[PDB]
């Protein structure tokens, strides 16, 4: 005979005892972590299961709606090991998992800080278990075990929990063409997380496309800049360019649309959970850039 506990949340739990004859399926559907269970057979005295939510406090606690909320869960009974890089902590390879990985290893190079539920899952990942922030991914992008995923729409969706001062994030740009010379101002969570043609300063600071006004070449120019931090991602696919010296960290992109792989730089090294042995290239195809406390100020002429 056992006593499980059962929890909606990981936080609050309620005790149920299982006599020898019962099943689970009392309990409606239920999720178990690093282990699969099919039935009261697999379960053992004292374990923890984790059950579905509708609760609307525990959903935004999340930041997952219902049903990547059963995701998450579906993707906590995954064993993941977690390796040591000098010091940084990698992903080990498995199940085209290197999106995740080279998120993992760039968040470390910002020492990015997060809010709500996802603060004490990075902090069980750096103490080595990853299990809670690695299901998070997955559940955020809507993802299986298996598929590979745009590593810049995981980054977007956990820069939305990251602790950052927002508030005084301030972005202003000014476009110039034969419609005149104006400027927009961008704040918060948008000033921090840029599209870029390729993923440097220089493509940063100033684009260049055709205004749908006039006919003209417009320019699209930083002038002013204050940012916790500051996310290049690349609009078009990987861009081979020199990456910023002043860059934390990096992620390339090698393959195809369909069969693609991730990988970070960053301290001067290449990341490459699958590739023991890749070398950091300062010119590579990259997705995507980031820098912490970013400021700029363009005067001239
Ligand atoms: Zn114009």
């Amino acid at each position: 005979q056992k006593t499980i506990y059962l929890t909606e949340d990981g936080v609050k739990y309620r005790s149920i005892v299982l006599k020898p004859g019962d099943s689970l399926g009392q309990f409606g559907q239920v999720y178990a972590k690093n282990k699969i269970v099919f039935t009261a057979d697999d379960v053992e005295d004292k374990e923890i299961l984790y059950v579905p939510t509708t609760d609307k406090s525990i959903l935004e606690y999340y930041g997952l709606d219902a049903q990547k909320y059963v995701i998450y869960l579906q993707t906590l009974a995954q064993k993941w090991n977690v390796q040591y890089r000098d010091n940084f902590l990698i992903l080990e390879w498995r199940d085209g998992n290197c999106w995740i990985s080279s998120a993992i290893v760039l968040l470390q190079a910002a020492k990015i800080r997060f809010k709500g539920f996802l603060t004490e899952a990075w902090a069980k990942l750096l103490g080595g278990d990853p299990t809670d922030f690695v299901a998070w991914c997955y559940a955020s992008c809507t993802a299986k075990v298996g598929d590979f995923s745009d590593a810049n729409w995981l980054l977007a969706n956990l820069a939305e929990h990251f602790d950052a001062d927002y508030t005084n994030a301030f972005l202003k740009k000014r476009v110039s063409c034969n419609c005149g010379i104006k400027s927009y101002e961008l704040r918060g969570l948008e000033a921090c997380i840029q599209p870029v043609r390729a993923t440097n300063l220089l493509h940063f600071k100033t684009q260049y496309s055709n205004c749908p006004t006039c006919g003209a070449n417009n320019t699209d120019e930083v002038i002013e800049a204050s940012l916790p931090y500051l996310l290049l991602f690349a609009t078009d696919g990987p861009a081979t360019v020199d990456c910023d010296e002043d860059a934390v960290g990096t992620v390339v992109f090698v393959g195809s649309t369909n069969s693609g792989h991730c990988y970070t730089q960053a301290a001067g090294q290449a990341f490459d959970n699958l590739a023991k042995d890749r070398k950091f290239g300062k010119k590579s195809p990259y997705i995507t850039a980031m820098y912490t406390r970013f400021a700029f100020k363009n005067e001239t002429s």
